[PDB]
């Protein structure tokens, strides 16, 4: 897993940019913002993106205390093919995050956790190579 | 649900052919291959393809004296399109039934129940309607 | 599927009784209260609670216009034994469902629909005979 | 995980013994037989027993080349508890694995991996402590 810091955590208006190339075989990837790197136990999740390529999934959970909440699947397609270079932002708005691939929109998360600025950290494991994080 | 007899059941080499029009704004829909027609209690399933719109899965199982067995759901792309006509084809071979959508290959599905010439209904039910049965 | 009215829907302090026996051989049953009794399309669910026999699960969800939310399992025990006699209560209080089967609390299950008064259907349906409700 | 070997691997009336405690607030653990110890990338599975507290389900699988078969999960009642001490026997006979907890007959899981002998390896993890393997 990859740990990222995001100085002074999410506001609205913060954009989340990370950029990579998907593996040639890949089965799945997570993107996650969290409050604080903590991995035992594992940091609060405000989102976790978890892309899956064998059914083409982009599923959406949180968790809170080690408490997974509703999971989201709702997609107008998925985004992401083997071997290729993509691009995920992820934009705080006050009621939601707005998550981006190649600059096409593709979901809405509702705030399950409230304390934006807690959220501070960026955690990235999987099927994947980061080239950039911003 | 919409119930039609296959004459003589399944065989290696035997096709199924539903072609219909998707709904407008579609939930789901399902097809299904079962041994006779039975609803309450329901008959045994040698095959339901359900294709669900929110999240764009093709979920196949089975279902042997009331007991589902392990969903498969690995796709290559998600096929069907609201208010747009298709083409599914079930082709029976000796070890799977090879599963096409609009002339192309979407997954495998082996079989669970081995009596292949019992295989006589064709189940359909949701959102849908049927134009063709062959 | 048996549906009752609950005369003036639920408020913290109202409680619903069901009582039963569990059929021979079971599958599964499922105890609702819902928005009304439309059954095509299926009446919003304030609470599902469904017990499955093989795995011994007690599996709590709700429905909303045609959309299902998180699905609930934590449970002490599975309470329910084959061909035996049952009495489940429904305690609606301000943040949640209460449930207690033969007396002892089972689980709890927090409001998802809040217009408690408009939750004015009890239905039945599956591997049971009810005897009593009230 | 803990990864022990089997000298000669699994054949027909040859007993593993698994003896421990959970822990004091455990949400699940895992007892597999494997074929080799590698886990990068992961033996074929044989027999993965995983207990899940939150809902008190053993959930058994096998993997054959990261290939997850189907999960089974019928059991009789749950038979683990927070901070007890509690003896596994997974005895191999010709056509199932028998797996007993604290002297009783669980559930039986048929083989899915023929190769008996390759099966010489137990792999464990998650929220216990071992005190014994015989």
């Amino acid at each position: 897993p990859f740990c990222g810091h995001i100085k002074g955590g999410m506001r609205p208006g913060k954009k989340v940019l990370v950029m990579g190339i998907v593996d040639l075989n890949p089965e799945s990837f997570a993107i996650s913002l969290t409050c604080g790197d903590s991995e035992d136990p594992p940091a609060d999740v405000a989102i976790e993106l978890k892309a899956v390529f064998t059914d083409r999934q982009l599923l959406r959970n949180s968790c809170i205390s080690g408490e997974r909440g509703e999971e989201q699947s709702a997609i107008p397609y998925f985004p992401f093919i083997p071997d290729q270079p993509f691009r995920v932002e992820i934009l705080c708005e006050y009621p939601r995050f707005r998550v981006f691939v190649d600059g096409h929109q593709l979901f809405d998360f509702y705030h399950r956790i409230q304390t934006l600025s807690a959220i501070d950290t960026i955690k990235i494991n999987g099927d994947l190579q980061i080239t950039k994080l911003g």
